[PDB]
């Protein structure tokens, strides 16, 4: 279960459940858009158009929606 | 703790802050929520969930 | 477990994987082996031992 | 502690310190406070809360 | 441990290896020593003590 | 310990060390002091307190 203080998993779990199209920005400023299919403490599985990406959280800067 | 107290104050006061990232890019907004690892910044009408590992500076 | 499952799938199927590094450079090759810290990627006739700390994404 | 002793000195003496970031940018100002994870640097009329993980070097003249 | 086995062989056999860094720069030489955190690389009239945290890739033929 | 042995040598011999940072910038100077997390480097008259997390390589001739 997710604690009220853990806003990261609350957000990721909602993105996952709702299949929302999210934009992931990386440390170098580049971005990819897709649906978060699964995630854990180290990685995020992002389903994009014609591409499947396995992203390390250590390389992520930001998530944004819309 | 300096950081925990600063973020608590930014959220409570709805302080406008510019977040600078490690690569030098910047985003100005209001911190709506935060936790030990991420900050949720509302900027230009949209929410951004930012990892603290990617933040360089908060400019007040 | 997500990571090991994907990496084992790439290795078992000799899948053409494009590795994006932290600086944004990309290298397309085949994963020959991997462990908790590194991945061995064969690309254009050369062997590359890559630290996972330097990887941003694996794309197929 | 080398680091704690320098920051202690910069703060007490209000030294003009130039902080270099990992990306090479630099910011010159005065250290107002610091702890294990952050440094607060006043520069050109504004407060800056800087993560030590993003700092490369402190340079003083 | 792929990395330790690889580094052990590179050192024992004086393998010419190219080290790429996180910023994409590269340096070719021979690994003379290494431990959990650093690699000592001899390259063109220079000795380089490199932190593994700054290494992206080791390439060999 | 490879790292400590090297830094001990550099400090004891006032060796001209070029420190390369993660972003590729370099600074040539003399190691005056160091510890687990930082290195103090004198260069062109100024003192620099550098975080090892921001260092890529120590290079010497």
């Amino acid at each position: 279960m997710i604690a009220n203080e853990n806003i990261q998993d609350k957000a990721l779990e909602n993105f996952k459940a709702n299949q929302t199209e999210v934009t992931v920005f990386f440390l170098n400023g580049f971005q990819m858009k897709g649906v978060i299919e699964e995630y854990d403490k180290y990685v995020v599985s992002l389903n994009s158009q014609g591409k499947q990406h396995l992203i390390y959280k250590h390389a992520i800067s930001t998530y944004t929606v819309e």
